[PDB]
């Protein structure tokens, strides 16, 4: 079962990389304070929630930062110029609405388009916030350094599928949190991390990893799903279950284990071939300290890093189940390759 | 004064070129039936509302059709392919939501984007409606020929400025209708037309023009407003008043008259230099039958033909006033150049 | 006040990345041994100077390595081929003098130009050291691995502005050093680090960060200043004060504090929008161990990484004042974002 209302709330709560404290951080803390033995916030802004247990020591990470924008200029006529935080594609900004977090509250701006008869790149991205002068714009609360996000826009397309900005990674943050709320008996000593600044170099998990010092590390990010024009170069598909990579970033014995957990609980599990260190928190967890046994558990989505990221609710539900089952079944074990 | 609620309603009511009967037509008829002597709908779908009077015979036209999309393909996996109705730019479709009018009601779809590592044109525009098969998509109500529009999204940015799809031409349809509701005493014999199929060749006004046979014809469309990257090649500016073109499509004595009406009522009036026959209903009105004395009265907007068209409410209000004043002050006159 | 003689000396002292021991290290050790409680040199060459105090533990880093050149070949005719250590532009080498540190003392070389009628790249970079044969060059003290720098050339242009190779980062090393010298009572437990190998991966601040384990970290590097042909994309300006970034790498609470310090001491303070993890020592400090509260304090300069790096003495003076003031005002406080 999926809680649509809570999911929507977690997806749309403010928090670009480096600015997770604008909303999502407190929302996450307020949900986990009730179920975790202890909840802390570190100097980088990570939310670390301890679910006390015996062994092994297990870290789970789902990043709460969104890709977004920073204002770096305001011109005489009151237009804004912006620059990306994280892998924003400028092509997805044309004729779109941007949600800004100014000092007088949330405001909106609009990225225009040039009518054909007066005619891809970041210098063409000029934000219109409804002002006539630099002074009016400043008075609205706009500053050099003001942060913006894709305007919220949640759409259920069918019974199962839905499109919204920022499924990466709010969809896995939601699944991770949900699995934690339902967490039953477990031998493992579990740390649930809502990591910070993942979209700009995995920095949150790097630092939380150092603090916690786990034996097992599991990252919950989204992954690419088969979509139009992918040239058939994408293995996972929407609606066919959660995904767990295989490859160098993936500890073989941990990956084997998760497979059998899935078999026992009869949860469909997809394979994603990953020949490189992943672009997830598992990358830096694996090379933390003396080494960590790591894996990636992901929800497949279409249209990664756009206002229109699309998932299947059956994959979300199954991801919650497998996350829960894994955390409960995890026991001391030989992870040596 | 501007009625934000009514404006929003008129802007968002369904009606692409050739399909104004999906909503906007009845909305317009229902508003004008109360104030007009007689309201008719012609074979092309035009709404013609007569406000009886003496002379001259005056036609006013604001088009109620929107640019939009038609589905022309549904593939095995349930994706849609679409083609434009009117001057839709494909660049404005990336990561956008489309509102569809299917046979089982309104549904939504989403135009994806291709993640960078697997890489402007219409064959790249594939619509995702949350289906898995052609059959599921058909069952949803999708057909070859299903119509779609930009998803509604009204945003007031500041006290005066607001951005939304389809200000062209719902913003002038609203101003025109509003002026008609407030219409006082007038010597002129007035026909208020909500024209059809303007974005694909001015066809509605061509035909309504023939039926009515006016001596004076006035078109209310939107026009380009000064915006970023316009190379300073746009004269009108947001917030500096309604616009009335000057040029070959504009009868000199009618244009003179409107100028003095504006002076008397002290409504700011901008000039737009138009050396060609205009891309408005005034084009075909002027060459109707034995000739018609024509002018263009427009509201300036930024970002023409995108989801993010932007206007200034002060221009809207002033447009209502000048439209009203002109209709009341209009009297028999020598229009001979 | 700025000490021109001391500033010049610190700027022109030898020390390319990995070879900071050729001069700058001892000059730094010699100056701070007089004011610091303790001075150590680590395995990579960082100079770490302890200024005892209570809390918080504060690391300040100004890098003492310069970008430079390494000889990787000597041909039969005694010419050298070189390769860059750090972000050297080959364009800045045409018709320039190079200072080399040979086994027989400092020597000079020249990178030529080809007269046009005989006609951008590293293969066009051939150094002429005045030799006729490989042996003569060898006998002169030149080896594969010989290190070279931009020849020193300090010039005061006006009362406040001056241009020289290697303001990056000797100008902030100088500022940090002066601030330490003038340091009064302070609650913070202060470590002044003159770091090693910054222009090639922030190595050194990475290791010093680890040994010191601070709670607060401040980098003093140079930053870009508004200059000709910058497309107006550079916010900070010469003469308008020190600069402090805002963005993910900058702890919001520390940044707010520093702002407050500036206001109280009436020191002009600029903002630089930095949406990425910075290209300064603060990048690795932030992700050191369990995380650090970090900021960047920088001097604005023109023509970064060239022989004519150019600064304003008023910004230097103010950077010292702000550096001093910050270190004295710093106290325990909650840095949680
Ligand atoms: N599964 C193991 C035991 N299951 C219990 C369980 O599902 O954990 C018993 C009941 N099971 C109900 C069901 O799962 O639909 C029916 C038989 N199953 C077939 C199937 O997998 O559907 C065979 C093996
Ligand atoms: N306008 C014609 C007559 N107006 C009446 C009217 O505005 O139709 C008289 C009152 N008018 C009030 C006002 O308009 O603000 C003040 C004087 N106006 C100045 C102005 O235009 O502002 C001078 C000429
Ligand atoms: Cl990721
Ligand atoms: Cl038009
Ligand atoms: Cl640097
Ligand atoms: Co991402
Ligand atoms: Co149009
Ligand atoms: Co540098
Ligand atoms: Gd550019
Ligand atoms: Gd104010
Ligand atoms: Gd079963
Ligand atoms: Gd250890
Ligand atoms: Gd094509
Ligand atoms: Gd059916
Ligand atoms: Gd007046
Ligand atoms: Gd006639
Ligand atoms: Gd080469
Ligand atoms: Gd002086
Ligand atoms: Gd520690
Ligand atoms: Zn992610
Ligand atoms: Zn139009
Ligand atoms: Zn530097």
């Amino acid at each position: 079962m999926v809680d649509w209302e809570l999911m929507k709330k977690i997806i749309e709560s403010p928090g670009v990389s480096g600015y997770e404290h604008l909303g999502i951080r407190d929302l996450v803390v307020d949900i986990l304070k009730d179920v975790a033995d202890e909840v802390k916030i570190d100097k980088l802004g990570n939310v670390i929630a301890h679910f006390k247990g015996s062994a092994p020591k297990v870290m789970v990470a789902a990043h709460m930062d969104k890709i977004g924008l920073m204002v770096n200029h305001i011109d005489k006529d009151g237009y804004l110029r912006v620059v990306p935080i994280g892998g924003v594609l400028p092509e997805t900004l044309i004729a779109q609405k941007i949600r800004f977090f100014t000092e007088k509250g949330e405001r909106y701006g609009v990225v225009g388009v040039l009518p054909p008869h007066l005619r891809i790149d970041w210098d063409s991205i000029i934000v219109d916030v409804g002002a006539s002068s630099r002074e009016e714009a400043e008075e609205m609360g706009f500053r050099i350094g003001t942060i913006g996000e894709f305007a919220p826009n949640f759409t259920r397309l069918s019974e199962h599928r839905f499109a919204t900005p920022y499924l990466d990674d709010r969809i896995c943050l939601y699944a991770m949190i949900e699995a934690a709320r339902q967490l039953g008996e477990h031998e493992a000593d579990i740390y649930i991390v809502a990591s910070v600044q993942e979209e700009i170099g995995l920095r949150g998990a790097r630092v939380a990893s150092f603090a916690i010092d786990p034996e097992v590390g599991i990252a919950m990010d989204v992954t690419f799903a088969k979509q139009p024009n992918d040239k058939g170069k994408i293995v996972p598909e929407l609606g066919k279950g959660p995904v767990m990579d295989v490859g160098p970033n993936i500890n073989p014995k941990l990956r084997q284990f998760a497979d059998e957990v899935a078999k026992k609980y009869e949860i469909p599990l997809q394979v994603e071939p990953s020949p490189r260190p992943t672009g997830t928190d598992a990358n830096v967890m694996q090379i933390n300290r003396e080494g960590v046994a790591t894996a990636v558990l992901s929800i497949p989505i279409r249209y990664m890093h756009s206002q229109v990221e699309l998932a299947d609710a059956r994959d979300v539900d199954n991801t919650i189940k497998l996350a829960k089952a894994l955390l409960e079944e995890l026991k001391p074990m030989d992870f040596t390759p």
